């Protein structure tokens, strides 16, 4: 599930939120991901550890079908 | 069977039961379990949110729900 | 058994003693423990509720009980 | 032994020495280690309580005590 | 695969980074080295920073990785 | 690895260190010993410290680790 829906994110360049597990919300686009960490790109691009992400939660309705 | 999580999971969502997220910050998150796999839940309510399994706390769902 | 985590566990369930699970966020769980496999515990009080071990810090159960 | 974990664990064990253990949220357990294995350690007071090694930060001995 | 060219940028092009932590707490600056397991952060002394316990490496300008 | 001759070098130096949990708190003392999973950290007591659950360590004052 974890691919097709940051795939879907990162295609469609769907503005999304970040929220950590110290709860932290980090917005941005999903430039890159892989099994460890996503690249997160706003004015730079910064890598995000998955093992410190609590939820993506993306800001409009996006298929991951 | 080996695994009590996949089967209580997927009565959740098979019943579209309405559950609590508890995440280990203490933050709540609401909806209905749309998937899941072995790292993730996907949650529904306005939009699908991705959450990620090592980040959960507890499942708790709204009503009773067999998972046998 | 090859761990104490499996016995102890199981003497609860059968017992039916009722345990506090303590999270890693310092909140209390209270209920029966149902049943466990390597990653969740299904704690029962009004509904199950399923715990991820990975967010437990200790099961205390609320009176001594041999896990031998 | 695997880790050096197991002759210092085993030593405050077999010396019935108290110890806290401080846990990754800043909560202090005290008793003596009964016993241990590659998950958890079960300390004793007026029960056992069973602790999980993921969400201890420090395990401290309350007087030296030699794990050689 | 992404962390080994992202964090290599940074240390070569000696960027000053932020390295927020899984409690929130922000470390900063220039990223000596690194392994599988640790980032060796330089500031005054190196520190040896846990991945395990990085939340996001934020560039303090862009860096292409 | 780096952990291995950083943590060495800190050793063997007897240099007094700060570990830095996950939780902020900052432990002090110097490092006896170590493995993959912990650190024998050297006040009082010694002291068994859970890598797991360290986010740095910060030498008191500049050591080589080359």
């Amino acid at each position: 599930l974890q691919d097709p829906f940051l795939n879907a994110l990162r295609r469609e360049r769907v503005p999304v939120s970040i929220y950590l597990v110290n709860g932290i919300k980090l917005q941005g686009q999903i430039e890159s991901f892989d099994q460890f960490v996503i690249l997160l790109k706003n004015t730079v691009s910064q890598m995000v550890y998955k093992h410190a992400i609590s939820t993506v939660v993306p800001s409009r309705p996006v298929s991951h079908h």
